[PDB]
């Protein structure tokens, strides 16, 4: 079986750079808390004991209240008088930093308003090894720079708003089937372990880790360590994750805290570097611990030190107020026991955070639609004399928006996949609602909405006498403890929902104007459609949350161009993506082995390395006018020479081989500050191009910048760079980004470094990942 | 919740069926999920201690209800002798080398827990348990000291004997006729026999 | 819709089991709805007077399907000789008082039907209508000269007689088996036997 080296010991922190303050003040606090008290900072309460999906034990010596964690990436779960964002998948849609940090200030504002310390977002974990993954659809995208940039934005909004993000989950959590035992034991599975996660050190490197190394960077104040095993070796006790790769190598200053009842080897958990178990025998244990020498005290004082250090980093004792909502019900009030009877105490204070958040939740909505095909039928006027609207995915949820349990069902317009990746919408505008709207507020002219997809007669009625046909189609997943329609999280299928290809069939027939709208959670199977003439548009829209049906009129109707990209790869086949997940346990009644053989390959890699033609390609988006691309220009920078990283840490302070040892300890060569070594970040080279927006409408362009490192193992292309850019018609610019070190260097395991290797790397610049327009080589120095 | 019932109420009522149980020399009790007078059943010393094994001096075990509420250790005292489904068995002992919890305790616990055993003459009836009872598959996966083996969990033992019959029997026996004007009984010589509703069927689900 | 069929085909296919059922002395046939070669059967003299009353020299006689389309009058001249289920009678009857349809041919319809009826010996065998189509109720009101009447409209005749026999072994004898590597004849003494699908089941509206 494959084996997880130790590393110890668990490394304490070093307070320097962006850290410094909040590490002094951590200090300070901490330097004044009993053994006990220090314990109660690293304890969950109990599952569903207080009003936080997570909480904390108190200090109330020093009048310090518990910390609340809450879900989700998309927003507030649970409270009321929130708003529902669009999806991280809709984000990496929008490849637009911008709009990623607008969002990101957005949800930190409503968490801090709510009284909520920690958002437990965003995600880079799963990447999205897997098209059918569960989850993949509250991260971002395949790609590890998309993801791993647009994790860093998001991060910076809500820590700017006052409130700890929460980067999760680490590592390699790729699907859901198997992440626990329990879960598995009730989909009829003999298991005792989680799946073991078996990937090696320069695919942990090149692929996984890179999104979370730029979290680091981006001083995400706390992680959150997986389900899964990593090599056999549970996350949230796996030393060689947490001590060496997160808090060596990536230099990590914050604080780890598990999944919910992510196993983990109790007190020794503590000695591989997690510093809080949620939610919640940990506390007695590690006290117990502490008192007998199993566990230093200056490992104790790191974990309350690193805990108090995220506190202090966004300033939540200058914006923490009272958690004003209950996680476990909307009563306004409820009883809470005394040390005498009870106290009847006010529960919901229903605090409308909302703001105008609606506002960014449309532009993000927008900015997210991918226009794939278009053959004349974008833009709509609202002067069609027939519109017909098609498919259940474009009506209400008969349950009301809110009316299904974690958004567990498929009920209604698809704006937000299932289970704690979640938030209650307070409305939610549907296609049908936007589409009337729009006709009836222009030309008036007919529409009818046909949302039951078995409803097939009227919709060729329908179809047959409208001048466009909108239909609309969704695919869903979710987190795994929800099973809808035989998709235990994970999709079963790359098929449309709810016979959604047969909609398309039967309008696209009736009709030779027929739109069709996606909204999947990831890649569905198009081939038997796509290519039909009478479908003269495609577009995805994705998981919009609230404001879905106004974000996508805005587009269809020509308010806005589209100017998304698709952040995965639509292919011919599931097999085009590569192999199946793992549903079916493979090592008896124990941990299920999942081999990452692929490696780096997944998504739009493998497509490349196979040589096999995508239906739609990685980073591919059609606009309402269209871009030129010339004069691509390298400029080597003469970058200081890479040193590896040398030294030692301080000694461990007070307020297995190695695991009590608070000696200095030698830096990595790979390590030395948060991110890793900060000669990774030198620039190497400056790139140009310019772009010219060559049609009659204003629109954006997603230039997006690749790069062959040309090795026999590398991909043909990576993904380094990208923006999006607006431009009138006629209207150049100049793209200017530069190639870090990073950029261009492969990880090498001898020698535990990044390394630029004696290949010839070759830089492109174009419109896709497929339509690389201008090349031209990196010239070695 | 607390079930509220008075002494005279829990004689004349509830507790006379248990003591016709403990007569008949019935070798287990299973004691409640719920409180009584403000006691969960597999603590309550009154109903354990006074009621079933002095009053009505029950010679047999008591086990919970499955994770039934007790005072862990204390639940011993008030005179449970058996934790289901099951850290009792580290607190007891500990509680024993401590004196918490007396030597004759847990002496009498599994006593009365071996009592039964040899009642009912267990000793001579015992074989394997030959079924599982989470799954119906033959065989599955269990861990061993080293590695795993693949084990057979189902013999598929039939134990249905003759045992329709009596099924058959004391259903018909079951049966109350509360109105009969004229209708009962048929004879099978009937020119059209209607049958109606959902309930006279099959599920159809297996 | 007009099939349209060569005489060739008509012959050596289609044509060819009617023919033997001339020959068994069937009494009647029924034409379709159907147009054949743009003529419908009802009224179609290549078919009827031509191909079933010369060439198979039938000697019952033929009725329409039940609206099935005809030139009135004129189907009569074409070889139709029962209009079901039923203007014509009017038609017919001016039609011969006015010499368009010739006295024999109405005198030729008449005799096959009541040839058909002495064939079979209806004459011995008729026994009065005992039941109603339309309804299952025991009486019905009808029309009279004056008022109406309550009448029995249906007697409950029982004529199954013994036929679930020969439907038993109808259905055995008509059990075709066209796969078998070794899953047949079961014994009934399987262990487990499951049955699935809705077609084993019931009709659950009786
Ligand atoms: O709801 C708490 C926790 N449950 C388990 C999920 O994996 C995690 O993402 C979530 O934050
Ligand atoms: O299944 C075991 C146990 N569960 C709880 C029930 O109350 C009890 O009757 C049963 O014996
Ligand atoms: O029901 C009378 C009549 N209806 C029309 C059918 O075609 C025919 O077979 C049937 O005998
Ligand atoms: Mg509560
Ligand atoms: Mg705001
Ligand atoms: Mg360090
Ligand atoms: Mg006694
Ligand atoms: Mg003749």
């Amino acid at each position: 079986l494959a084996y997880s080296p130790p590393f110890y010991p668990s490394p304490w922190m070093d307070g320097n750079g962006e850290w410094a303050e909040a590490y002094r003040r951590a200090v300070d606090f901490v330097s004044q808390l009993t053994l006990a008290e220090k314990v109660n900072l690293t304890t969950g309460v109990g599952w569903m004991q207080e009003k936080c999906v997570g909480e904390t034990g108190s200090i109330p010596r020093l009048g310090f209240r518990g910390l609340c964690l809450q879900d989700s990436p998309l927003g507030v779960r649970f409270a009321d008088y929130v708003s529902a964002f669009p999806a991280g998948v809709n984000v990496a849609a929008t490849w637009d930093k911008n709009l990623a940090y607008l969002r990101g200030k957005a949800m930190g504002e409503e968490h801090r308003g709510k009284g909520v310390d920690v958002q437990l977002g965003p995600v880079a974990g799963p990447l999205g090894r897997h098209p059918d993954g569960g989850r993949n659809w509250e991260g971002f995208s395949p790609d590890p720079v998309l993801t791993g940039v647009l994790m860093a934005e998001t991060i910076k909004g809500i820590q700017d708003a006052g409130v700890i993000a929460c980067a999760k989950h680490f590592i390699g959590n790729e699907m859901e089937h198997f992440r626990q035992a329990s879960e598995a034991v009730g989909y009829g599975f003999d298991i005792t372990e989680s799946v073991s996660s078996n990937i090696d050190d320069k695919t942990l490197h090149e692929l996984y880790l890179w999104p979370f190394a730029d979290a680091v960077r981006a001083g995400v104040g706390s992680f959150m360590c997986s389900y899964n095993q990593v090599n056999n070796s549970y996350s949230c006790s796996n030393s060689y994750l947490l001590n060496k790769l997160l808090k060596s190598e990536l230099d990590f200053q914050g604080f780890v805290m598990s999944d919910w009842g992510a196993h983990h080897s109790g007190v020794g958990a503590a000695l591989a570097g997690l510093d809080m178990s949620m939610p919640g025998f940990w506390g007695t244990n590690l006290t117990i611990a502490v008192l007998n020498g199993t566990v230093p005290e200056w490992r104790v004082d790191d974990m309350a030190v690193r805990i108090m250090a995220a506190f202090y980093k966004v300033g939540r004792d200058r914006y923490q107020v009272p958690v004003n909502f209950d996680s476990w019900t909307k009563d306004e009030y409820g009883y809470e026991h005394a040390l005498v009877g009870q106290n009847y105490v006010k529960v919901n204070d229903k605090v409308d955070v909302r703001a105008d958040h609606a506002d960014i939740i449309r532009q993000i909505g927008s900015a997210s639609v991918v226009l794939l095909k278009n053959d004349g039928g974008l833009p709509l006027t609202g002067y069609e004399k027939f519109t017909g609207v098609f498919g259940e995915d474009a009506g209400s949820n008969r349950w009301g928006a809110d009316g299904c349990s974690d958004r567990g069902c498929d009920n209604g317009t698809l704006a937000m996949g299932w289970g704690s990746g979640t938030a209650d919408f307070p409305y939610l505008v549907t296609p049908e609602q936007a589409i009337q709207n729009e006709i009836l507020s222009k030309g008036k002219g007919l529409v009818s909405a046909v949302t039951d997809n078995g409803a097939l007669d009227q919709m060729e009625q329908v179809a047959s006498q409208a001048s466009v046909s909108i239909v609309f189609v969704n695919a869903d997943s979710g987190e795994g403890y929800i099973n809808v329609d035989g998709n235990e999280g994970d999709r079963k299928n790359l098929t449309l929902w709810k016979g959604g290809e047969e909609v398309i069939k039967t309008v696209a027939a009736n009709c030779n104007n027929t739109i069709v709208v996606m909204h999947t959670v990831g890649p569905v199977l198009i081939d038997e459609w796509y290519d039909n003439p009478n479908v003269t548009a495609i577009v995805w829209a994705g998981l919009p949350g609230q404001e879905s049906g106004n974000s996508l009129v805005d587009v269809l109707y020509g308010r806005v161009s589209p100017g998304g990209k698709t952040p995965f790869t639509w292919g011919k086949t599931r097999e085009s993506y590569g192999a199946p997940l793992l549903t079916k346990p493979n090592n008896g009644k124990g941990a299920p082995q999942d081999d990452f053989t692929e490696g780096v390959f997944i998504d739009y890699r493998r497509f490349d390395k196979y040589n096999e033609t995508p239906i739609y390609e990685f980073g591919f988006g059609l606009s309402y006018t269209t871009f030129e691309y010339s004069d691509i220009y390298v400029q080597p920078l003469n970058a200081r020479p890479y040193t590896p990283a040398s030294g030692s840490t301080k000694a461990a302070p007070t307020f297995p081989s190695g695991a009590t040892d608070g000696s200095p300890q030698p830096i990595l060569p790979a390590g030395g500050a948060p991110g890793g070594n900060p000669g990774l970040y030198d620039e190497m080279y400056r790139v140009s191009a310019i772009i010219t927006n060559t049609g009659n409408v204003v629109g954006d362009e997603v230039p997006q910048l690749y790069v062959s490192l040309g090795g026999p193992d590398d991909p043909k292309v990576v993904l380094r760079n990208f923006d999006r850019i607006t431009l009138h018609p006629g209207q150049q610019t100049m793209w200017t980004t530069t190639l870090t070190r990073r950029d261009i260097s492969n990880w090498d395991p001898a020698s535990q470094n990044w390394v630029v290797t004696k290949y010839p790397k070759t830089v492109y610049i174009g419109s896709s990942s497929r339509k690389l327009h201008l090349q031209a080589p990196l010239p070695p120095y």
